[PDB]
């Protein structure tokens, strides 16, 4: 085998056509299934596995009860393939209520992350063994993507972040090379408050529009450079913008340089994209909360401030219903690496209350130069069925 | 590996011989199985594997009420090896209310369709990832096989359709030539209505016995011609004919040429082949209903119009018992492609109605020239003993 | 690949070490376990796996009610690695009501038999495809070993029975080589009623140490040359004597040459194996019923008429417990071809009746040379738990 | 494939970093779980698994009641990958109540050892045959490490113990070489009473801390030369000493040599391993009860009697909480060969008594050089929310 380089150009895509989809809490009021959340899909070369950190039981163990708490000892990463639900039978890769996996090219690297927020590790288990390790630096959940970390020619590159949910935190980005930290830079650029990125290589680099949780609903975009580890930052263009919450097309704005300060103390996993000037990117529905979940083609998004020029667009999760965190995941194709993403279907605590779980099903979508119609593939679960 | 390019002579059959079942139904009282509809059974070189299109759920699900319903967002193609059922186990390979995956002979493509009846897309997964797409022409129920389609030196071929159920609907024939459609041709020849056609290569050409909603008991056949992409396309000579519902032998006819209007506006997925001037075929034993299933051989009933001269019969299940769906899936082997057949048998609202569920069960015979006994293979479940 | 041509002296064993169990009856009561019958185990080259009959069903379902009847539609071939209980997610390799594997060395052999007692058929599936198929010749109870087949150079010898339990069977000899049956023979010999024969490879030929439920409690022998497709028969020497029921070690006899008319009509799947002039073998502890089970090594039983001289004697199964049928098993050594057994613990219905189901669960020890203590390693399942 | 030769420095560890956990219990309260105890890990060059050895049951089914005895004949050795927890598709790899897996770099060896207490027996399976076998000698309860035997260059050791809990047992080593025992030598050195031995290579040769039921809470030291099949011992320099119970770190001591009859008719299976001068150990936090467990670094500790010097601690399970059984398990890196432990967290009867079962989930951390917080990773499972 060979590593990955990642050195095709990226498909020019047309708009996105459906791909996986678990009904994990559906069947959960009918089978042995875990309760996850902040899940993930990532690809070695063959095929697709999908991630999450389940919590340590099923949704019809008492257990389930409480399971809105973030983090807690018994939070395993899950990785089944893509398609086939966390069922019993589906393996614990390591501890961690928080991670990121990528492939390299040769074997799977996983960064899994748990313990004390004041004092946490995160474990770097490369190729089944643990290979090296890191500790907490800001004493304050030591976090990362919750989405793949991704490897050009043998370095994989990881984001994290230690500090304050809203307020200066302390990030960087490891280059855990192999399973062993091979260098660590501090976040450069612009960037005010980066957190669960979601990344994708960028040959020969590596982007990442995150989140940011202080001051802003514009997102924050992190380029790491695989060639001298160096580090910049800034903010999506696009005027549209999109976390959660956020103001309203209409009155909320970006200049790609500064956090926006509109409704910034917030934030929800999101992901986006250039693609010559423009920006294919997407955000729930709705503006306030997590419900449904829509994509589209902000023409210039890219590279000129505050754009509103929407284009594309497609509801992939209808408004009447709940979304969540959402990452990116790349494949490469025969000719170009294509782009792909997902949506957390979260259930449960809080939001609804005739249950006292908090579980999560996922919907997967991938770019396609093709054609397509129009739909809504939400959770489907009804929770009058479900179990508590 | 090279392709598949099935340049052998069909075998010699002399019957059908038994070669699974899975008594999803019966351990549906007992056990965490899926709720599919739908189902057919492909392979590749090495072993086979047998599909359906789940309801998101499991029949103990409260979420199983109601899956009479024939497309919900929630309908995902299963995959499982031939022979072991639709346990929580087994891998979504995606979303679709309607599908056809074949193996061109390096990897497998599944032509998976979702959304809006109006407006629905076909996503084209080839090689685990999502290759192409095309989306609805006449915006209307954009549907396909639900059976396997063939591949020959490369090129994929299945036919869709998008029309009127009860009326004129246009088909046509795409060749998705490992993932990318390499071209579209339209229906020719004098068929009325093909609907989920029952393919099978016929070196160096594809042929079609398939369904007909609109008119006509007698089934379609449709033949592609790989070399040029060309199509061509008639009846079934028989005079026996099998779709359903359908006069009644003495009274029932056929010329090859015509939908016979003999209670045509019906249907249910068939399957037939030839075999010199005759054709190898079957049909429920109920002309009205879906009951029973029977097949036999019917001299001449290729080349000559309305042929009712019958023989090789063989009751496959007992008349008094559910059928459904059928479908054809051939099978290289060391000398000669074999032919071989499987059952939908179906359980559930409407027919029954102690329950209010709807799933299938299998069964699958496959050609041999050797001897065989007689039998009837039914579902087997106890309606009384079952869920809801 | 190559395939298995068995050309190593058969192990000098000292007596037989434990090697599997799978509780099966034990987790019934816990979990989604079939409810199988007449199981056996076999390896390819690599591994083992365990066999067995399932009732279309799991103990649980109300669908286990009657389990008693030995051939419905419903039961298929179930396939394991050895070790694996018969969970949901085990594959149905077939449709059949009695059967026999073997792997010649290259793929597997599996004859499977389901249909009318009066009429049934034989499928023959090889290397997953079905390769040929052969009808019931006497119009009653095609049926087979329960046992492995046996292969050596390619062709692979299954001996089959059909014609009238307590009286003249027409029981032949098939040497399918490669899924095809290139020749068959009628039985020779001496023996009066062969059934479910145990058969192990003698290089160069087969030898079967089998039943008779026609007027025999002495096991008959059918031993089969490879090189000529000749059969021969007889019946082993020994004056123990072991099928069940029968007489009582003091009054019972054999003559290696005719039925021993010693409570004869009655039977149960038994196995045993030379050694020079001696034979390795096991019957149930109880002479009458199937309870427990014994094995020891009869000097001479082998080439003298009744000798009771016994020795190296073991409780596998107490006495105060079921057993039920046996069969052998050989597995390839680095040296030598090693000889081993497994013994069906039989729960349920007839025998015990607070339940109306009638499962089993397995015990598999092997030959060794070494050393050995004293057990007794029952079914264990309490049966005021058990379900129903 | 080639041996495993383990030629490699031991990895300079600075402390333990997470690494699997699979909550079974919390699990089990939701699922088809099994019933373990005294489980272990191992690795195959590439990847690990984790074994237990169940009580033939689950914790659902009624025969979980009195699954606090140590031997019945339905114990079976589970084992899964690394991570995934012993749901129903679980292989029972062979039958024991004691045993030890190692992987000589080709293939698995595993010492599965039932039967009578008095007169039982252990089989040597290797490459998935029955390769040898052993009786027990000391006429009882011959038992084993319970935790993975260790192979250089193709000669795999185990030690084994048949003797009296507290009283001189006759302790042996065998040097099983490929399924087949090439030599046993009876225990050499000092040691009074080896009892299940945590091993682990030290090239050339093996060296295993294990227990003493008999007059010692400083663990026993047993060191195997693999060149000449040769014996040695001793008990650990460390004054902290690791056994349970034993005194408290203020009165209690140790001198390499002797037994330090201090509460030492007593025991729990412990780990520890030299580096330099040095010990790298563990044991439960409370010295009466298994309750919590903790791991440093005494400086000293190896060649140094009754050194106290503790360093690099850490709470693996926060004392509040249930501990039990404790192993070592190497696993070579790229360029060391890495030490690792896993932690057996016990439930159920006798301590806890709310329920009638006695089942246990596991724990693993890894060395690591890398840096790393704190935490304390317990069962989880709440007593109260749990079966029976
Ligand atoms: C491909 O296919 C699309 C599908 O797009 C998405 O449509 C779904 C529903 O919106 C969505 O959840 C799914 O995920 C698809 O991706 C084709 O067009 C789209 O489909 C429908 C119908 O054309 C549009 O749906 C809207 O939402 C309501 C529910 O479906 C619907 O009621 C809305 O219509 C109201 O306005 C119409 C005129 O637009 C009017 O006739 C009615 O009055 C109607 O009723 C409300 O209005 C009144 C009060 O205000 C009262 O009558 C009554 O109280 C009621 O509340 C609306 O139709 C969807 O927006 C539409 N367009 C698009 C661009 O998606 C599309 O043909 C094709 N496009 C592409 C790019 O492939
Ligand atoms: C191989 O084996 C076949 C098996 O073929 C199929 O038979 C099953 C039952 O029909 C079918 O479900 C299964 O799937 C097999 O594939 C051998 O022959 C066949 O088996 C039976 C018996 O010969 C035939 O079955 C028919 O269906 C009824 C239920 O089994 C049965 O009652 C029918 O018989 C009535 O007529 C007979 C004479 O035919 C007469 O003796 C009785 O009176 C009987 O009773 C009814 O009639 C009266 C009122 O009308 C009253 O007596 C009473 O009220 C009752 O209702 C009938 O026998 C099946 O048709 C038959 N033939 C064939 C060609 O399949 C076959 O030997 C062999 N063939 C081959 C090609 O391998
Ligand atoms: C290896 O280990 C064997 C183990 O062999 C098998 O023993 C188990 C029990 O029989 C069997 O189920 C398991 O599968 C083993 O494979 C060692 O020896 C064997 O173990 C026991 C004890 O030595 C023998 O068991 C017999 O069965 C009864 C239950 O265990 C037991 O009660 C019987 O003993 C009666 O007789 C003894 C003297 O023999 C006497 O002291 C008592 O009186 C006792 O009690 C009954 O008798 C009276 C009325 O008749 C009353 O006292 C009271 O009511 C009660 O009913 C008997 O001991 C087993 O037979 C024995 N021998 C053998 C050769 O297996 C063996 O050491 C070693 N051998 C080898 C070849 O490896
Ligand atoms: C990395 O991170 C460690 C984490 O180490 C371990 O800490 C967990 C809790 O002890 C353990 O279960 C887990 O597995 C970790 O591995 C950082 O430091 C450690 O964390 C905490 C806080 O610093 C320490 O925990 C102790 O245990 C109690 C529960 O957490 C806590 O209440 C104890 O504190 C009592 O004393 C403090 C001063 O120490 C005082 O402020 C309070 O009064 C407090 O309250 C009790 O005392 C009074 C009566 O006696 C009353 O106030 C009241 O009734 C109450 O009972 C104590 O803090 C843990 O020991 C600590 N240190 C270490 C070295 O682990 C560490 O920063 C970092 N270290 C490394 C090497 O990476
Ligand atoms: C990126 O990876 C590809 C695959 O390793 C490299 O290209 C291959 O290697 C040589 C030199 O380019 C060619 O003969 C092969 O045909 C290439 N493979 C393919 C599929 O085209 C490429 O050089 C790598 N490095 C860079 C910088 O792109
Ligand atoms: C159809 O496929 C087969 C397999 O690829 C081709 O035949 C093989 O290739 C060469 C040329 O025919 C022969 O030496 C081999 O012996 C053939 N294989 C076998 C199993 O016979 C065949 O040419 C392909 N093309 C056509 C048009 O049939
Ligand atoms: C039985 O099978 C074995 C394995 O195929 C044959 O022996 C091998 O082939 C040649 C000729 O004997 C030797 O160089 C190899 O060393 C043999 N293998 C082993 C493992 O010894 C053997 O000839 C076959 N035929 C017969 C009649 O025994
Ligand atoms: C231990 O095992 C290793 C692996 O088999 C042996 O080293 C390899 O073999 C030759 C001779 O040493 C070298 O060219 C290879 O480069 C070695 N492999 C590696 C990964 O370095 C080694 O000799 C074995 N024996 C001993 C005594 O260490
Ligand atoms: C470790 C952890 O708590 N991860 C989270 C997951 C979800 C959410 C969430 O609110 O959806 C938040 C966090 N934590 C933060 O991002 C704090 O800035
Ligand atoms: C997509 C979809 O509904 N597939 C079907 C499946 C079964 C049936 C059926 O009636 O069994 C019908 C359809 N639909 C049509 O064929 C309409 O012409
Ligand atoms: C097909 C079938 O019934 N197999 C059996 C299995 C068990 C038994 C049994 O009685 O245990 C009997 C049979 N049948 C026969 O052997 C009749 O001679
Ligand atoms: C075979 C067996 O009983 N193993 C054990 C497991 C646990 C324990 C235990 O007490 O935790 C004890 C034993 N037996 C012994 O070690 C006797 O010295
Ligand atoms: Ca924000
Ligand atoms: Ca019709
Ligand atoms: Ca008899
Ligand atoms: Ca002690």
């Amino acid at each position: 085998v060979e590593y990955r380089n990642w050195s095709k150009p990226q498909c020019q895509i047309t708009g996105f056509a459906p791909f996986s989809k678990d009904n994990s809490i559906r069947l959960s009021a009918g089978g042995d299934i875990w309760v996850t959340r902040e899940p993930y899909v990532s690809c070695d070369p063959v095929k697709c596995y999908q991630f999450a950190l389940g919590q340590g039981t099923t949704l019809d163990n008492k257990h389930s009860n409480d399971t809105v708490h973030d983090r807690i000892p018994h939070r395993t990463l899950l990785m089944n393939e893509l398609g086939v639900p966390f069922h019993l039978g589906t393996r614990q890769v390591c501890i961690a209520w928080s991670s990121s996996s990528c492939h390299d090219g040769k074997a799977w690297l996983h960064v899994c992350i748990t313990g004390d927020d004041k004092n946490a590790t995160a474990s770097f288990i490369y190729d089944g063994r643990l290979v090296d390790s890191i500790g907490s630096w800001s004493q304050n959940i030591l976090r990362t993507q919750e989405s793949e970390c991704v490897c050009i020619n043998g370095t994989c590159t990881v984001v994290m972040t230690d500090g304050s949910a809203s307020g200066r935190a302390d990030t960087r980005i490891l280059f855990i090379e192999e399973g062993k930290i091979v260098h660590i830079s501090p976040l450069a650029g612009s960037a005010q408050h980066v957190e669960e990125c979601s990344c994708y290589p960028r040959y020969p680099g590596v982007r990442c529009i995150c989140r940011d949780n202080w001051k802003g609903s514009n997102r924050p975009v992190v380029d790491i450079n695989m060639e001298d580890y160096s580090i910049d930052s800034s903010y999506v263009c696009s005027g549209l913008v999109g976390d959660t919450p956020r103001n309203d097309d209409r009155s909320s704005n970006s200049n790609c340089r500064d956090p926006n300060n509109e409704r910034g103390t917030q934030g929800v996993k999101g992901w986006a994209f250039d693609n010559g000037n423009d920006l294919w990117m997407g955000r729930t529905i709705s503006k306030d909360l997590r419900s449904g979940y829509e994509t589209f083609k902000v023409i210039g998004g890219w590279s000129t401030p505050n754009s509103k020029s929407q284009i594309n667009r497609q509801v992939i999760v209808d408004s009447d219903n709940r979304s969540g965190y959402s990452g990116i995941f790349s494949v490469e194709g025969k000719s170009c690496i294509n782009r792909c993403f997902y949506v957390e279907l979260i259930r449960g605590r809080k939001q609804e209350t005739r249950v006292w779980w908090t579980s999560n099903s996922i919907v997967v979508f991938c770019g396609t130069s093709g054609t397509y119609g129009t739909g809504s593939w939400p959770d489907g679960a009804n929770i009058n069925f479900m179990p508590i």
